[PDB]
């Protein structure tokens, strides 16, 4: 179990989606973005959307494409992005509390 700290806060309103506890996931390297996302097993909770551990400094040992991991944290969106005029990358954000290699 590696504990983590995440500080990329929402500007307008945090919109909580779901809280994950000991969730199976895989890290996915995102070529265009050039960042790592998490794909979780329980697709029904996030519509299959990848989770961006935004602002979280992840230990280098987890940054491998396809690595199975076990994660906990708060999945959320930000209302500033929920606007009729906003075109967005379809993702949710996650504030990670723990990550473990599966």
């Amino acid at each position: 179990e590696s504990h983590a700290s995440c500080s990329c806060e929402c500007v307008e309103e945090k919109i909580p989606i779901v809280t994950l506890k000991n969730e199976n996931a895989h890290f996915r390297y995102m070529k265009r973005r050039n960042d790592f996302a998490l794909e979780i097993e329980n697709k029904e909770l996030v519509r299959g959307l990848y989770l961006i551990p935004r602002g979280c400094d992840i230990p280098k040992k987890y940054k491998e494409d396809g690595l199975p991991v076990i994660i906990s944290g708060e999945v959320f969106d930000c209302s500033e992005y929920i606007k009729p005029w906003i075109k967005r990358d379809p993702v949710y954000f996650i504030k990670l509390s723990t990550i473990k290699k599966k």
